[PDB]
């Protein structure tokens, strides 16, 4: 159907899962096929009305709900996951949530994709932004399994058409397939479905997860934590990840997130997942936990459970708490090395100061992600060890400026020696387009002289611009931080 | 053909539901893709003498599916479609669909909903035929009040399986079987493949199920346990009880409010309440405030109160309503229907057992708003017989260490027994309580050591509906292929 203001569904469908952003579309179309997408597109382009696509609605920025967007194509009716006998690959429609993808692939076929934690995320935005997750160190990015994609595009004359692009070098649309391996949503056209398989039995055509995992939750009380203690914990963790994130590391089967929380929360915490298949799994876990707490002087509460693998993906310790109400602002960076002492000092001061819920999360990364050449996909960061996510959440819709400023100042200060942004090719490797932050393109917050596009895409940017020029010459698909041809 | 045996990578997940207390030993778990595949699993299991069980959403609070004696499981995961069936004129929900997919698909696509559970992960398979209710029940009734027809694979005396359709039409030959699916409970009559749902009351899908409110007010209210004595606790409980006694009739304007009051262990630091109210009237905020003021009056403890206004579909995924999604760890649940609110001795026992330092160190008694339009339905019209209650009361304890089951099971057994001590330790129907709800099953209701009331488990769950359920059992499952603790069973 089509949803317009006044329809009972309008208040829900005008929003994604980020409540800071309220869309004003004149029409939201729950499209049912490529053919219906082509008709909504060609009609919007003729009218001069700006469009956007919503799949899972997890965009951290206002790309879909931007007040200029007059027409939304919502992919909820296209949520199938299955094996496509004709193409010999798994077909994930854009509106499928990760929880549905993982349940279907694993229960029916015993396989999985190494995408996000977070069952409510849609495939649409997630895959073509370079999705990664708990199994990425073991199995790479989800885009490392992208075999082909179906996408509705608009030509110079304004007519919409459906094309298939694939990983085969001789594919005439090969360049468009490459741009879907991390190029980001909302840039090239409307993805209808992705086809994924390893680069003819379905059970053999995607990776098999561990049957069981050890999951641990470790908590340090903040009350008895001084700066030196905090700094040793952070340095322990960063040194361990600097040593143990290569593509041939035995530690490819470990994932963890260390949460550096505001002191007012009462505790810092870390969640770890380790493949439990080996009979020494428990010893290996403890050696990782011991490394993180060595010399800290605070004993953590520690609890470890063995869980079947599909059950573990729904545990809020990995999946997050599912609460998408209230208001949040995210920033993020790639880390090639962990923070230096001065940055640790900044973190400690900003986390303990009574100047607000807020966390800096360090998410294990690298491993098999890093076996891929930096230019093979549009995910150009293939030597990092951690993704660092800065977050502040609040409730009062009248108090956005103060929370945005807190997180802006923290991030600027951490990256102050590189113009306030994580400039690639140093201790940092730029930014991740599925954690978009419009401040990276803001002269007031980015003083590095490096454009937002090089921070997200590094050297992939020129190729993406060429794909943009070829496949979206009219620039129908745009938003803050969208791939844009040279002026 | 899609089957999982020990040694398969999928076996550890598929041998369990969402209750980690219960580890199954089936020789095969079949991921059935159709009614015909269910018939071939059933007929083979019957000719072998192998005990069967069905798993849809995996949310069973008891060991009905994962019982070690179950040899063959039919897992309905592949049967998860939700859509409109034009030819039937009703919405079709396959048993493997989760409530989250149900509400998303019905609402986004058609702007309608079903007044079923809170809890997006629950499967339709067990949830509807147990009499599912939720946030919207006071406004729209139980989900079974929209069950028009069912498709179910059943086994006859000779041991052959077939697929039948049973509908709400009085002249339908299978009308009795339809009736038993409006609250008879899972794992009793045969394998439901799909449910068809529509208002009993124009043939547009957008008018054939109730529309939810477009927006709701949602409130979380928290009272610190620190400055809270027995008199203050008792006043809060009594306030809430009286309000529900007065405001839960089928014609009450308060049919559009739902709330959960959590009487937590004092160890937890705070008592809390979540309230949802239809926000579309222009005085919704003043109405919410009057309900909150009634709950807190003269309590002497100022609650911390947070109200947000949310679009309806978004509200159903807020953990304040949906729960926190954490099904790891171990839990024991007991429950009862309340026709009137707790008396002095009961409030006293709750206070004592919520503040006591005994056992080990979690627990909660949650009072869930009920009644409203549920109670407009005659008690014998469906297999949900409790049609005059005002609250469902759920007793819970949770823990992590799998070596510590007894102390936790004992805590909650003694708390519940003590609350219902004046009636043999169990909520005997037709008094202050109205028995128990089959989607919150508790095997201790059939245990002579915990039920000294003289009233059998079957009358507690089903009241006068039981002999009719038994007649359906005799006719449709004569071999008793479908059984578990607390399964409908013909007379000896
Ligand atoms: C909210 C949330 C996000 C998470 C979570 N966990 C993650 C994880 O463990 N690893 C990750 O890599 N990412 C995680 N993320 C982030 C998500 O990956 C991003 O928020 C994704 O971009 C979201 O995808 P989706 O849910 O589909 O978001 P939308 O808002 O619909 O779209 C985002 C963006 O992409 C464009 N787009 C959507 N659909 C299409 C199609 N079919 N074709 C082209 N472009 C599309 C949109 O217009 C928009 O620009 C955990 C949580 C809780
Ligand atoms: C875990 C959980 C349960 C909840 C939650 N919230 C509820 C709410 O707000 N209102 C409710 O009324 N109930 C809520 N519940 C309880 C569920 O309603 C019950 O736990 C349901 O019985 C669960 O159904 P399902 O998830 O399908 O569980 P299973 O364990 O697969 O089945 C239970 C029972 O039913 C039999 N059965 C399943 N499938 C079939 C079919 N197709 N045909 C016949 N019989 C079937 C099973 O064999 C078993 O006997 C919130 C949470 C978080
Ligand atoms: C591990 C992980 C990876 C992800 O990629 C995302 O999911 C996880 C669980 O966590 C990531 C990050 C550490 C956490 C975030 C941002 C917390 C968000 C939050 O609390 C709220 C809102 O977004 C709206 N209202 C809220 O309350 C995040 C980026
Ligand atoms: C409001 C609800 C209605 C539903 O009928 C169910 O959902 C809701 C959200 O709350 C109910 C009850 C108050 C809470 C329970 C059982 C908590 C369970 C719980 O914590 C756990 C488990 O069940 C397993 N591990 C765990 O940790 C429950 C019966
Ligand atoms: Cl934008
Ligand atoms: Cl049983
Ligand atoms: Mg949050
Ligand atoms: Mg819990």
């Amino acid at each position: 159907d089509s949803v317009a203001p006044g329809d009972i569904r309008y208040e829900d469908l005008r929003r994604g899962e980020n409540l800071r952003f309220v869309g004003d579309p004149e029409e939201i179309h729950l499209v049912g096929s490529a053919a219906e997408i082509e008709q909504v597109l060609s009609r919007a382009v003729r009218s001069g009305k700006r469009v956007a696509v919503r799949s899972g609605g997890h965009c951290y920025e206002d790309f879909v709900a931007n007040s200029d967007v007059r027409v939304v194509m919502d992919m909820s009716r296209l949520s199938a996951v299955g094996f496509d006998e004709e193409r010999g690959a798994f077909a994930v429609e854009a509106g499928a949530t990760l929880g549905a993808v993982y349940k279907t692939l694993f229960r029916v076929w015993g396989v999985t994709l190494p995408g996000g934690a977070c069952p409510d995320v849609g495939a649409g935005g997630h895959i073509l932004g370079g999705g990664y997750g708990p199994l990425s160190r073991m199995h790479g990015s989800i885009v490392d399994y992208l075999h082909a994609v179906e996408v509705v595009v608009v030509d110079a004359s304004g007519d919409a058409r459906t094309v298939i692009a694939t990983r085969e070098p001789s594919d005439p649309n090969h360049d468009l397939w490459w741009a879907h391996t991390g190029g980001g949503g909302g840039n090239f056209g409307v993805v209808v479905r992705y086809w994924l398989r390893t680069a003819p039995e379905p059970g053999r055509l995607l990776p098999r997860p561990p049957a069981e995992v050890l999951l641990n939750t470790t908590v340090w009380p903040w009350e008895g934590l001084d700066e030196a203690a905090f700094a040793r914990l952070v340095r322990n963790h960063g040194r361990w990840f600097e040593q143990n994130s290569g593509p041939d590391s035995p530690w490819c089967d470990l994932y963890s997130v260390l949460a550096l929380t505001r002191s007012q929360s009462g505790a810092l915490a870390m969640t770890t997942q380790l493949d439990a298949t080996g009979p020494d799994a428990e010893k290996r876990l403890e050696t990782y936990l011991a490394a993180v707490s060595e010399g800290v002087g605070v004993q953590p509460h520690s609890d470890t459970r063995r869980l079947p693998w599909l059950h573990s993906t729904r545990w809020p310790g990995i999946a997050g708490d599912g609460d998408m109400t209230g208001r949040a602002k995210i920033k993020a960076a790639y880390a090639r090395r962990s923070f230096d002492d001065r940055q640790i000092g900044t973190l400690y001061t900003r986390l303990t100061s009574t100047d607000p819920a807020g966390v800096v999360a360090l998410i294990a990364y690298g491993g098999k992600v890093n076996a891929v050449p930096a230019d093979r996909t549009a995910v150009a960061q293939r030597d990092s060890i951690l993704k660092i996510v800065y977050v502040t959440t609040w409730e009062d819709p009248a108090q956005d400026p103060v929370h945005v400023r807190w997180i802006r100042e923290l991030y600027r200060d951490v990256y102050a020696d590189t113009g306030g942004v994580p400039v690639p090719g140093g201790a940092a490797d730029g930014a991740y387009v599925n954690y978009p932050d419009v401040d990276l393109a803001d002269e007031e917050w980015n003083t590095s002289g490096v454009p937002w596009s090089e921070l997200y895409y590094k050297d992939a940017y020129p190729r993406l611009q060429a794909v943009k020029a070829r496949w979206d010459p009219r620039n129908v698909f745009r938003h803050a931080l969208s791939v844009r041809v040279p002026p």
